[PDB]
């Protein structure tokens, strides 16, 4: 339940250099006496958001910067504040990786992106494109050998080559309404991915693990992966090259760049223990080094052990690989985005659904937060004032407007028909204020999460946020609104992802309800 003090937890993942880290932690117990606990949970970036919200977890999180922008929103992170002569130590636009609503909330370490990585002594010359590969395997076959074995199971290494011919994940400001999964471009990359397996240049069921042991072993002549990966490549002495990734239809893969960062947690009672680990241990050239060592971390955020790597062939490649991808969001949608577009990657690849089906999954899986806020903001700011938002809907319009009007329909009936039992609970809650509205999630989760899932209790949850707007209108507290409607939206949507994707989301909602 609660953070030890005194001590610092640390978590990292398992592919990272956590024996270098680790070595860092004893030189920190060296000078102040205070043990420092490296550990590598699998999922940890799925166990941290958990574990952090009860008040429990590491002191320090390590991840690319993509999920730190919901750990943020949710409360979970310090901020961080380290003086003019630490922050001009690192590059200006690693800071910027992990700033989230104007507040730093981690510390950048290094940039990491993708790179084709290959065996010289099976194929001299790296393929410049996609196209090619399939012949390159039919050539490599007749050794007993093949192209290409890459982690099909996260689609951080798939989506390269879906960006490529033009899927993308939020249009870049962000618009976070304009979703590019279920595009063209998307379609012909994951169609390319898919057509490989077809044709067996490539198996379903190869994982970090098979890929990375077949690349050391000598047995396929290529594979995708970070400089986190050279390390064990070193150990195997394949002559290796680190090269830019192929180009799919004339165009270049365009990897989705994390910057790995430094988190801490917001429960932790150790955070000025943290902060000098972080700043007068760690983000040293010394500290850098060690954990370098272990596994490499890409281009270093720090500006004078840059320096020194830059000259490294295999950095050149990765920054240029960087140059041709896109820095990933770092928006609290990153982590169902991610989950949409892994299972679209994983059902195409079996066989479980088409390309068409699974993008179409993702689009909608990854649309859902935004669509399900706008219709139930919409919603209670107009039955608060009266008055209707004037405002366009925007992507995917007809379907947010068309759920307006149905949910106008059968909310109403409901905040009509069960006005007892809401006005009841409404004076036995007692909601007077942002701070009241911030305390009603656990209970609306506890409530909506048990018992059946159906659209009439989706109706009910919003009618009787409608409910409460109304209420917060009449005594001068309009402002809680918009947070409520927040609030309603991620029980909504965090409790009935799956649910909502198989009903074809807000669409289904709209023709359950036709008539
Ligand atoms: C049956 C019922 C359901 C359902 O089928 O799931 N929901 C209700 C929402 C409101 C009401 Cl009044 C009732 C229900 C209710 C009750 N009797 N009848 C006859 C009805 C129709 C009281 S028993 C259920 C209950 C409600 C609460 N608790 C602790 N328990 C208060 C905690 C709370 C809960 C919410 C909120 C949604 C928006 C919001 F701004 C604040 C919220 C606060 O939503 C829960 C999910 C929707
Ligand atoms: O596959 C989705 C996954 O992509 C990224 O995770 C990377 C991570 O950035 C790399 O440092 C390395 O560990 O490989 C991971 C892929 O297995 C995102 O950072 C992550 O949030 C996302 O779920």
């Amino acid at each position: 339940g609660k953070i030890e003090e005194g001590k610092l937890v640390i978590w990292i993942n398992g592919d990272k250099g956590y024996n270098g880290l680790a070595e860092v932690g004893k030189k920190f117990e060296k000078d102040t006496g205070i043990k420092v606990t490296v550990e590598h949970p699998d999922k940890l970036e799925e166990k941290f958001p958990q574990v952090a919200a009860t008040g429990d977890g590491p002191d320090i999180i390590f991840w690319a910067h993509d999920r730190f922008g919901g750990y943020a929103q949710s409360g979970l992170l310090a901020e961080i504040t380290p003086d003019k002569a630490f922050q001009d130590k690192l590059y200006p636009f690693t800071w910027d990786a992990v700033r989230y609503n104007g507040k730093l909330i981690a510390y950048p370490i290094a940039v990491e992106a993708l790179s084709l990585i290959y065996n010289k002594d099976l194929l001299p010359n790296p393929p410049k494109t996609w196209e090619e590969i399939p012949a390159l395997d039919k050539e490599l076959k007749a050794k007993g050998k093949s192209a290409l074995m890459f982690n099909l199971q996260e689609p951080y290494f798939t989506w390269p080559l879906i960006a490529a011919d033009g899927g993308y994940a939020f249009k870049y400001k962000y618009d976070i309404k304009d979703v590019g999964v279920d595009n063209a471009g998307a379609k012909a990359g994951l169609t390319f991915l898919v057509d490989l397996i077809k044709n067996k240049h490539m198996n379903a069921d190869t994982d970090y693990s098979i890929a990375e042991a077949a690349f050391n072993k000598g047995e396929t002549a290529m594979t995708i992966n970070g400089p986190w990966a050279w390390s064990n490549i070193d150990t195997s002495k394949v002559n290796y090259g680190v090269t830019v990734l192929p180009t799919f239809k004339g165009q270049p893969s365009k990897p989705f760049v994390g910057v790995l960062s430094a988190g801490i947690n917001a429960a932790s009672p150790n955070k000025e223990l943290a902060k000098e680990f972080l700043e007068n241990y760690l983000l040293t050239d010394e500290g850098l080094e060690a954990v370098n060592k272990d596994k490499p971390l890409g281009a270093v955020a720090l500006k004078s052990y840059e320096e020194e790597l830059a000259k490294d062939p295999r950095i050149a490649a990765t920054m240029e690989n960087a140059q041709k991808g896109e820095i990933m969001p770092n928006i609290p949608q990153m982590s169902a985005f991610w989950y949409a577009v892994r299972t679209a990657v994983i059902n195409a690849a079996s066989g479980r659904q088409t390309v068409d089906e699974a993008l179409k999954d993702a689009q909608t899986g990854s649309e859902l937060y935004r669509q399900s806020l706008e219709i139930i903001s919409r919603y209670l700011r107009e039955q608060a004032t009266g008055a209707a938002d004037t405002a366009p809907m925007g992507a995917s319009g007809a379907t947010s407007r068309k759920a307006l009007e149905t949910l106008r329909r059968v909310g109403d009936g409901v905040q009509r028909n069960h006005e007892t039992a809401f006005q009841g609970m409404l004076r036995k809650l007692d909601i007077k204020n942002e701070d009241d509205v911030k305390s009603l999630s656990r209970v609306m989760i506890h409530v909506f999460s048990d018992g059946v899932t159906n659209w009439g209790r989706i109706v009910t949850l919003i009618s009787f946020g409608a409910f409460v707007a109304k209420h917060l209108k009449t005594i001068n507290q309009e402002s809680c609104i918009e947070p409520l409607a927040e609030s309603i939206t991620d029980v909504l949507v965090r409790t009935k992802r799956d649910w909502l994707v198989k009903q074809r989301g807000w669409d289904g909602f709209v023709e359950f309800f036709h008539v």
